């Protein structure tokens, strides 16, 4: 990253600035391997071995699942309305990216978004959200594993 | 990956003392991590800004297993 | 730590109940750091504010380890 950073910024690239921030944030990350035995970065020395095995990667698989599962259930439920919609769930594409956001703590749930039922797409987004809350704490426990003398 | 703009608050991540306080009170729950953006690189700012919250949730996290498991009995 | 102002004189710290306010409302998160309060010495404010912040966090932690004292077969 560091020698595509400087190889970008003598040629005319303005995207260089990506790859050097990009750069200078990993070489901060990889200041791990040094202070692995600091017991301040234990948590991370030891989740290089736990989350990278296989549970991120059933999360990942379950939460696509539930990301596209309730966006094609949520887009379906949204009228096409007369250009700003009344909606941010308007294409697919619009609702896997709100569903996304909200996992993300960058969106907001309104219960006005143009359907012909509100009260099925209310219960649909909370449902979302209270699955990815189980995802996530599942996610959350087995990275914790306290046992701490263990 | 701020832009300079022409004074009024533009940005919210803008010198780097702002920058500093706008995380330090993120991570002590009075911070968005919706603002004004201003920058020309949206989608890495956004990565960078969760990228802090999950590590310094992580790191806070380890903090408080550390206390509540070996100072019990201690 | 604040200086008298000519009458929202700049600063929210101002008598000392304003200032106990201020700091109550801190630790009940309703409440906002502002590196801008009409001091003479800035810095010092700013470092007695985190301080205080950082103390409230680790009584708030003592107090969540005690009623939680998972041991949860126990
Ligand atoms: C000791 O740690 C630090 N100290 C001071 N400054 C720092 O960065 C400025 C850092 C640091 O860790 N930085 C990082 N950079 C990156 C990179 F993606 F860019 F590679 C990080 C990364 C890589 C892969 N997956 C994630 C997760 C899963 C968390 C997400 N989302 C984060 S983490
Ligand atoms: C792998 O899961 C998925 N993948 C892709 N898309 C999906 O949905 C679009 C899904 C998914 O889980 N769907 C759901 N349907 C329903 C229902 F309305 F039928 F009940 C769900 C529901 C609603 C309320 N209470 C519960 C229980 C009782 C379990 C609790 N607590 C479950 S959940
Ligand atoms: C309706 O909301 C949801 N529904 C279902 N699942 C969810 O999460 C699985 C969610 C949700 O809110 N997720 C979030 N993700 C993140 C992030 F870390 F990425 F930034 C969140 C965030 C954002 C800003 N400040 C914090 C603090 C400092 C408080 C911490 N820690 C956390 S919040
Ligand atoms: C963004 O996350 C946060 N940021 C700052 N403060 C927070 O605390 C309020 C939170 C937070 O967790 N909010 C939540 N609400 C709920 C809900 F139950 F109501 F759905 C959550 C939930 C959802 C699904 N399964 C659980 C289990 C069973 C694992 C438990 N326990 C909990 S989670
Ligand atoms: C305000 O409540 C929240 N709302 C949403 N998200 C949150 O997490 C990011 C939080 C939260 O607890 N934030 C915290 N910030 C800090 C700070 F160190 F920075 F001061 C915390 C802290 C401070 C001092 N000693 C500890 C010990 C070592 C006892 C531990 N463990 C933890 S705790
Ligand atoms: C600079 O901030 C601090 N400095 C030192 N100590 C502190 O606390 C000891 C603090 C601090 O933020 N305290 C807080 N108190 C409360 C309250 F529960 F009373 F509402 C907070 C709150 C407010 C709104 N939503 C929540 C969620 C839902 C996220 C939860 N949980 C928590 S936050
Ligand atoms: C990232 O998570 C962490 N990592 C390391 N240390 C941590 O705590 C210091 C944390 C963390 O989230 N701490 C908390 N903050 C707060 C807040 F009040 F500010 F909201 C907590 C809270 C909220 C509501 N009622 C209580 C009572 C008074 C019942 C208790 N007990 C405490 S708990």
């Amino acid at each position: 990253l560091v020698i595509l950073s400087v190889f970008l910024y003598l040629f005319a690239y303005k995207e260089y600035l990506a790859c050097l921030v990009l750069a200078m944030a990993l070489g901060w990350a990889n200041m791990l391997y040094y202070t692995r035995g600091f017991q301040s970065m234990s948590m991370y020395s030891v989740m290089i071995q736990k989350v990278i095995l296989h549970d991120v990667l059933k999360f990942l698989f379950v939460y696509i699942v539930f990301l596209l599962g309730f966006g094609v259930a949520l887009a379906s439920l949204i009228e096409k309305c007369p250009n700003k919609d009344c909606s941010s769930y308007g294409s697919f594409s619009d609702a896997v990216l709100e569903l996304f956001k909200l996992t993300i703590g960058l969106g907001d749930l309104n219960i006005q978004q143009n359907s012909k039922y509100p009260i099925l797409f209310l219960f649909l987004l909370i449902t979302y959200v209270i699955l990815t809350f189980v995802l996530l704490l599942n996610m959350l426990i087995a990275l914790m594993g306290e046992t701490v003398e263990n």
